[PDB]
Formats: structure tokens, C-alpha cells, sequence
């Protein structure tokens, strides 16, 4: 199972991002050398490990594999100490009876989690835009300290979830966005900004080109921005 031990390392953060790549292309052959999403994959999911290096504390994200999209995590219940699965409000009814099926250690179903799992939500909940929400190593440590084995809050649990999407998914479909994180997110933190948000918006449209030429040329975003770590299924 992917799992990355959240510190200043940028050598294993990028070696997860690999191992977490080819995760979601299992199974059939890659493009231009890049793995490549499932469309049938809908209902089957990846898992992947965050780990705190001071307490060694674990949370364990959970994405479809289809479109590596974020559903919910698991950490642990502090009464019982039990393993618990935690779904997004709205995808609490479709996943909630199937919880042992995609949280493969869970030892309890947990209520909903107090928010959605859409950027729109996950916004208005965190108080805070995808642009300027601070990413970061130290950053995204506080808002998983925050989180695990604590009471669930719409705004701890937001902000926890918007910082792992930039630094996990984000990240491993673009590898511009994995350098920035590279480059300014191990010791420090920093904003992604306007552009990095239209980028990540136009992943379908990129990935829609890579199947049908390895070398796109400069368009809307240069070569490089477009640079892509796992493709879209076309």
C-alpha cells in the first residue's frame, strides 16, 4: 500500500507519488511511458497511508481509482481504539454498507463525516480557496493533528482533506505540481495559485491529447505545466 511518512524527505515523497501512479493504472498498458485510469474502476479504490514521524500515528486515505478521487479516511476511534471508516456526507449511502470492502483493516463504520467530498464544499466548510489554502509538510501535519482520534469538526476535516488532495492527488496527476511541492513545500509552506488551479482543471483536456501524440507542443500551458504523472482514461 502506498504510504508516506509525512516529512521533509522530497526522495520518498516522490517515490510514493510513483507507487501511488501506478496504482491507479494497474492493469493495462501505459501511454507515452504514463499510467493510465480505469473508466470501470468506479468501484474499486486505492488506499493510501499518511503517517505522522513523531508519533508514528496513521491515517489511511481512501480515493476511486477511476478518477483518483478522494471519498473518506480511517483513523482510530479513542474510546474503543477501534479502527474507524470515515465517509464524506455524500458518499456516506453508497460506500457506507461496502466499508470493509475499501477500508480493508476497519473495525467500525463511523457516522458521516460533517462534510462533502466536493471541491465546493470542502471550501465553504475549510473557510478557505484552493488557491490560497497553505501546503506544505508542517501544514499538512497541523491539519492531520487535528483531525485523528479527535472529534470531527466540518472545518478541521475540510482543511485536513484539501491539503492531501494538493499534495497527494494534485500532485500525482501533474508533475509540475509534484515539483512545486518538491521544491517549496518540504521545508516551508506555500499557496498554489490561480494558474495551478486552471491547470488542475484541464487534466481531462490534457490527458484527452496525450492519447493521441507523446509530444503536445505549447498551448494554453506550455509544455511543461502539461507534463502529466497519470492519464485520464480517453
Amino acid at each position: 500500500r502506498p504510504s508516506w511518512t509525512v516529512d521533509s524527505d522530497s526522495a520518498k515523497y516522490s517515490s510514493f507519488l510513483d507507487s501511488l501512479r501506478e496504482e491507479f493504472g494497474r492493469g493495462t498498458p501505459k501511454v507515452c511511458n504514463i499510467p493510465v485510469t480505469k473508466k470501470a474502476n468506479n468501484d474499486k479504490f486505492v488506499l493510501v497511508n499518511l503517517v505522522l514521524p513523531f508519533n508514528r500515528n496513521t491515517i489511511t486515505l481512501a480515493f476511486r481509482a477511476s478518477d483518483a478521487y478522494l471519498v473518506g479516511f480511517q483513523d482510530r476511534d479513542s474510546k474503543t481504539n477501534k479502527l474507524r471508516a470515515n465517509f464524506f456526507s455524500d458518499e456516506y449511502r453508497a460506500l457506507s454498507g461496502k466499508y470493509k470492502s475499501i477500508f480493508t483493516d476497519a473495525e467500525v463504520l463511523a457516522p458521516a463525516l460533517p462534510c462533502a467530498s466536493t471541491y465546493t464544499d470542502l471550501q465553504n466548510k475549510a473557510g478557505v480557496s484552493r488557491e490560497k489554502l497553505s501546503l506544505g509538510v508542517s501544514s499538512l501535519q497541523t491539519a492531520f493533528t487535528a483531525v485523528y482520534g479527535k472529534v470531527f469538526t466540518g472545518k478541521n476535516v475540510a482543511k485536513f482533506a484539501l491539503i492531501s488532495i494538493q499534495m497527494v492527488a494534485e500532485a500525482a496527476r501533474f508533475k509540475y505540481i509534484e515539483d512545486q511541492v518538491i521544491n517549496r513545500g518540504m521545508y516551508s509552506s506555500f499557496e498554489a495559485g490561480a494558474r495551478i488551479t486552471l491547470l488542475e482543471n484541464n487534466w481531462s483536456k490534457i490527458s484527452e491529447q496525450y492519447h493521441k501524440s507523446c509530444k503536445l507542443g505549447g498551448g494554453q500551458f506550455t509544455e511543461e505545466e502539461m507534463k502529466l504523472g497519470l492519464l485520464l482514461y480517453n
